[PDB]
């Protein structure tokens, strides 16, 4: 509770522009370089994808901030689709660019992108098109509580598959607080089910505007062991090292990791 509460205290500054304009404009969000982080990532999604082994009818995920690069390779795979954010905020940018409003984040180079990974002679257009359609819902949550959409939420529970990108380590003070936010968004998938887990690594703080985050400093073993202590059998993991030139001021980020956990 005492942890939690700081973190939540933390989170009540995050300015979502501040935290897109830091991460995902260049240098970090330049895709023209086939070695930078954007292109590895959006890679390694696609591939997973391609495997036609993550497949079904829902898929929630978990964490979404203001960001959706994380669901445009996910997006063609799952016709009822779940996002979700703590931040009201964030909910809110989302919605922007969701009902193409006035102001909303230009995700077109990643949409691009990961149509010529693809490789389907997709038009971004089009794929924008179908993760708009597919995103049925945005949703509040907090991976702290043991249910973490809450009662009676709206969405279609237990989910074929989950994906999260950069939250359960960036909210939780500790190792042991990873793995209970973990084990609470495992319940939230079907057995059997598929987890698309994405983070940071041996990384302790981040600036998103006038907000200070701490972050906890996990490696790829801790995630390793912490995906099996919840149920999973991992089917993939993969580590990115964040390059000199991709080391700014906004954090401390060391390296990405990517887990693709089956709940057994
Ligand atoms: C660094 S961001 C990751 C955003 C996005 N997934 C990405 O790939 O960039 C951390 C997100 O977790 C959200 N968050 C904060 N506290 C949370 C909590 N208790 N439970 C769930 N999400 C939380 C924040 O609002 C923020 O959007
Ligand atoms: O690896 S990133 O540079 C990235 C993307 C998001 C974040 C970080 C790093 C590190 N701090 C996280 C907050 F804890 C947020 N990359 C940004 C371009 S698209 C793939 C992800």
């Amino acid at each position: 509770a005492p942890g939690q509460a700081a973190v939540a205290s933390a989170y009540q500054r995050f300015e979502p522009r501040a935290y897109l304009r830091n991460n995902y404009a260049p240098p970090r969000g330049d895709l023209c370089n086939p070695n930078g982080v954007g292109p590895w990532k959006l890679r390694c999604l696609a591939q997973t994808f391609a495997t036609g082994e993550v497949s079904g009818r829902t898929l929630i995920d978990i964490g979404s901030g203001p960001t959706v690069y994380q669901l445009l390779s996910a997006c063609s795979h799952f016709e009822d689709i779940t996002m979700t954010d703590f931040l009201e905020v964030n909910r809110q940018e989302l919605g922007r660019w969701l009902q193409e409003e006035p102001g909303a984040f230009n995700w077109s180079m990643y949409s691009q992108h990961a149509c010529l990974i693809e490789g389907k002679g997709e038009c971004w257009q089009d794929k924008e098109r179908q993760l708009r359609a597919r995103v049925k819902r945005v949703l509040p949550i907090d991976v702290h509580q043991p249910q973490p959409l809450g009662a009676g939420s709206p969405a279609p529970l237990p989910a074929d598959a989950l994906v999260s990108a950069f939250c359960l380590e960036a909210v939780s003070p500790d190792l042991a607080s990873f793995q209970r936010a973990l084990d609470h968004i495992t319940t939230l998938l079907r057995p059997g089910g598929h987890l698309l887990l994405i983070g940071a690594l041996e990384e302790s703080w981040y600036l998103a505007g006038e907000a200070r985050l701490t972050v906890v400093p996990v490696s790829e073993e801790e995630v390793r062991e912490a995906l099996v202590r919840s149920g999973y059998k991992v089917r993939d993991l993969r580590t990115y090292i964040m390059p000199a030139h991709l080391q700014t001021g906004v954090d401390d980020v060391k390296g990405v990791f990517f887990a693709w956990a089956q709940k057994v």
